[PDB]
């Protein structure tokens, strides 16, 4: 569980306010971003249109933008737009880092995003600048083995305190929120929604970073719904609540493959339908480490063909890496269709255990268990 104490969050008043056109607006954005005093929001509502198309933002520490119900922020289809580099962007290679984020809050403190408008990424969109949309790209990097160049649409970095509230978040070209190497993180009714078939659409993922409260949100998309990850060499992931969501399509509420020091994660009340994969902890012999403490209770799933998954080795990759992952608890766990539950501790020094309170799954479900002993 997150060690601070989170409440509901409240909107800050605005500082400027300004009316939806026609023309570009990332500038008018960011130079109203830029002028905005500490704890007020730039406010976005609707003028002529209720549409503000722009290109990458940067969020200065203590501002936050503020989208009224009915406007929609709009990252504009256009690769060169997103690029960090000539022509890094909207291509498969071997970078993967070619495109800036959406919006993008670097060492910012106390600073946010809040609804109930929306925030559209336009994954889906033939590009201005290229013959397919941002996820076309996906399929020919899956099948040539390299990396895509897309945009994320929340990017945050070594940031305190950031709050996500009462907002929508769809068709995320990349990974929708991004929380890394920070302190405090509190996403609380942030809708996320982006097509099933959608490659590489993470919804909200910490990455190094500590004390993380995601509650009452609605998450339906491609890839993880949820992947709590730490990284070699950076800060470990510790103290994260996952209080009171529904999950829908999507591979699950993960933890991993980066698994480099992941700690203290409680998860609670979680209802999942369709996701393709429930409660997952996974990782390979390139990025496995400490998993320490973590907790599932109240757990409803409904068409999750795979309710719950423990793999040590997911993916193929090389490396020496061994996984020591401990203390894991599962209370309160219903599945209501046939599934698979899968349990593979290959590569771990000992066997994995487990602690499995009150899991019910249907009579026709399997269990494939490698390495790791179930305690009830």
């Amino acid at each position: 569980s997150d060690s601070r104490t989170v409440s509901e969050p409240k909107t800050p008043s605005s500082c400027t306010t300004l009316k939806a056109d026609s023309s570009t607006a990332t500038s008018t954005i960011q130079k109203a971003l830029n002028n905005c005093d500490q704890g007020k929001a730039v406010r976005l509502s609707a003028g002529s249109t209720s549409v503000f198309l722009s290109g990458p933002l940067s969020l200065p520490s203590g501002v936050s933008l503020l989208i009224d119900k009915g406007v929609t922020l709009r990252a504009v289809n256009n690769a060169k737009s997103f690029e960090n580099a000539p022509s890094s962007c909207g291509v498969v290679d071997k970078n993967g880092k070619g495109c800036d984020a959406f919006i993008t809050a670097v060492s910012t403190t106390n600073s946010g995003i809040y609804g109930p408008g929306t925030i559209d990424g336009q994954g889906g969109v033939k590009l201005q600048d290229k013959k397919v949309s941002w996820w076309e790209l996906a399929a020919d990097a899956k099948v040539k083995k390299l990396k895509q160049n897309t945009p994320r649409l929340i990017q945050i970095n070594k940031s305190k305190n950031f709050t996500l509230y009462n907002v929508s978040l769809i068709n995320s070209p990349n990974f929708h929120v991004v929380f890394s190497d920070g302190d405090g993180f509190t996403a609380w009714k942030t809708t996320i929604k982006t097509p099933s078939t959608a490659r590489n659409t993470d919804g909200i993922d910490p990455m190094s970073s500590k004390n993380i409260t995601i509650a009452y949100s609605n998450i339906a998309t491609g890839d993880d719904n949820v992947a709590i990850k730490a990284y070699k060499g950076r800060a470990e992931t510790r103290n994260i609540s996952i209080l009171h969501n529904d999950f829908g399509t999507g591979h699950g509420m993960s933890i991993g493959s980066e698994t480099m020091g992941v700690y203290n994660v409680t998860v609670d009340d979680l209802k999942m339908n369709g996701t393709t994969n429930g409660l997952r902890i996974k990782s390979d012999k390139s990025a496995a480490g400490v998993v320490n403490g973590v907790r599932y209770s109240n757990v409803v799933m409904k068409n999750v063909a795979k309710p719950i998954v423990i793999d040590t080795v997911y993916e193929k990759k090389e490396g020496s890496n061994v996984p020591d992952w401990s203390d894991i608890t599962f209370k309160d766990v219903t599945s209501e269709t046939k599934g698979v539950v899968v349990l593979n501790g290959e590569n771990a020094k000992k066997p994995i255990e487990v602690t499995m309170k009150n899991v019910k799954l249907t009579s026709d479900s399997t269990w494939q268990i490698k390495n790791v002993n179930v305690k009830k």
